[PDB]
């Protein structure tokens, strides 16, 4: 919603325990059950290459930037109904700040 910028150190941390266990950030990095990151912001959702996204994920045509990441990463499955993946947001914006922070340069 409202991002700014926190800690990626804790933000790190976050992605390890809340994220790496379905997706990978660096180029070239494997798809796992979620898409590989790399590239994600600044780039429309559907559109990691190799990998297949539900009809909702497609249709939702989101430019990703930092603000409507924190509104996705609350709870995806409000922002994108029909999305299907067992990940259930993460809830706290001081945590959003903190992962998009560290996701920002770490997809970059
Ligand atoms: C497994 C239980 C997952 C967890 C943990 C995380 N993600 Fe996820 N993600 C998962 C799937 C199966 C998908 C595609 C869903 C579909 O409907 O096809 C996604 C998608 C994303 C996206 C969108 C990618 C795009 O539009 O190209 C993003 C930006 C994303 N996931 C980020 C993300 C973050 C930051 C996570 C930890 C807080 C996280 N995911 C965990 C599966 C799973």
């Amino acid at each position: 919603a409202e991002f700014k910028a926190g800690s990626a150190k804790k933000g790190a941390t976050l992605f390890k325990t809340r994220c790496l266990q379905c997706h990978t950030v660096e180029k070239g990095g494997p798809h796992k059950v979620g898409p590989n990151l790399h590239g994600i912001f600044g780039r429309h959702s559907g559109q990691a290459e190799g990998y297949s996204y539900t009809d909702a994920n497609i249709k939702k045509n989101v430019l990703w930037d930092e603000n409507n990441m924190s509104e996705y990463l609350t709870n995806p499955k409000k922002y994108i109904p029909g999305t299907k993946m067992a990940f259930g947001g993460l809830k706290k914006e001081k945590d959003r700040n903190d992962l998009i922070t560290y996701l920002k340069k770490a997809t970059e």
